């Protein structure tokens, strides 16, 4: 099957080979509201090419496999390395056009995180305020007592009913994300979310906020509808003033919305590739830009004194989060933003190295993400002449 316009439906489009489309083209099938960039104020990479084609990587060790034939086999559309500010190595994939954005799911994010940021720098918001102190829809409810902060850090430990629907590949929490706004199929007897903040009234509390790490793209969008709210512009905007238009990208982003247009903050921004750099250059560089502090330095200053033990995802884990970004605590010092079908977006401030990955891969097989971990740190240390 090719997929296409005519065949992928809001019943398919998360399932291969309908995704390998449904993520190249998703204003196609979907509301939206754009993120613009200043198309008078494009900055051009400047690049020092390396040909990484047949860089070794290990699958394991003692099984080493060729880079671009192993991003292919994982459904990579888009791969771009970045080291001491200028592009090394690019790739698109599978017919996939370098200047339309791409689906970057929970890449969403950090967007979202550095907004809030922002907006407590310039003391309009206070990180340790419940929610609900700006919203006051969510008065007394889960997200709503739950403080900035805590939202911040994926503390919030919420679920949400099913509404009958169930994929094999598809946490609830993203389901409901995506039933919410319209884009899985709403069957005859549908009494779930019908927009985004519908979804985040139907919140039940399973323990309480602060407590535990719990993953839940609730809260991100709980903090954008705080965005909204105190600066009185859509989420699209915000990102635009703030970021989009502000450090040379060359294209257009967007958002995929609820009905009401109402963007999915956790999970709905399409980008390319190059521009998701910049901004990896962005915060490689502690939120300058060409002397401009474009986003506050704490964003960057802040995770990188996470040390292990500290915001850790799990009893004992080596992982932690903070501010909407993953912290692995690896060798490199890196940290990264992650998403679903193979998405990522890793800064290695020990390299100088940015690393923006796209893909469109359904069902990710259960090695490869610990694959591409190490990947990029063999890369940095191949980019930094050093033996290992």
């Amino acid at each position: 099957t090719t997929p296409s316009k005519n065949n992928v439906t809001k019943k398919n489009w998360l399932d291969d080979p309908y995704l390998r489309w449904s993520y190249t083209h998703m204003k196609e099938f979907t509301l939206i509201n754009d993120v613009k960039n200043n198309p008078d104020q494009i900055a051009r990479f400047p690049s020092a090419l390396q040909n990484l084609d047949d860089f070794a990587v290990q699958r394991r060790f003692g099984s080493a496999t060729p880079l671009k034939e192993l991003l292919d086999d994982n459904k990579t559309d888009a791969f771009v390395v970045v080291h001491n500010g200028q592009l090394v190595y690019e790739r698109y994939f599978n017919g996939y056009n370098e200047s339309e954005p791409h689906g970057m799911a929970s890449l969403a994010k950090v967007f979202t995180g550095a907004i809030i940021q922002s907006l407590a720098e310039e003391n309009r918001i206070d990180l340790e305020k419940t929610a609900d102190t700006y919203i006051k829809e969510l008065k007394n409810t889960p997200f709503g007592k739950a403080t900035l902060q805590q939202l911040m850090d994926m503390q919030v430990s919420v679920e949400y009913p099913t509404h009958g629907y169930e994929h094999p590949a598809l946490e609830n929490q993203d389901a409901q994300l995506y039933l919410a706004s319209n884009i899985l199929p709403r069957d005859k007897n549908y009494d779930g979310p019908m927009k985004i903040y519908d979804m985040l009234q139907e919140a039940k509390e399973t323990a309480p906020p602060g407590s535990v790490f719990s993953y839940n793209n609730g809260s991100t969008e709980t903090l954008a509808w705080i965005i909204r709210t105190i600066t009185g512009k859509s989420l699209a905007e915000n990102v635009s003033e703030r970021i989009w238009s502000q450090i040379g990208m060359e294209e257009n982003a967007y958002y995929v919305t609820d009905e009401t247009k109402i963007e999915q903050a956790s999970a709905g921004l399409n980008a390319t590739a190059r521009d998701m750099a910049r901004f990896g250059q962005l915060l490689l560089n502690n939120g300058e830009y060409n002397g401009k502090q474009i986003l506050p330095s704490s964003i960057t200053e802040d995770i990188k004194n996470v040390q292990e033990g500290e915001l850790a995802i799990g009893p004992g884990a080596s992982i932690s989060y903070h501010n909407q970004w993953w912290i692995p605590h690896n060798e490199q010092g890196a940290f990264e933003v992650l998403g679903s079908y193979g998405q990522t977006l890793y800064i290695d401030p020990k390299a100088k190295m940015v690393i923006v990955h796209f893909s469109s891969n359904a069902t990710p097989s259960n090695e490869i993400h610990s694959v591409y971990s190490n990947m990029y740190i063999d890369i940095a240390h191949h980019l930094e002449k050093l033996p290992q």
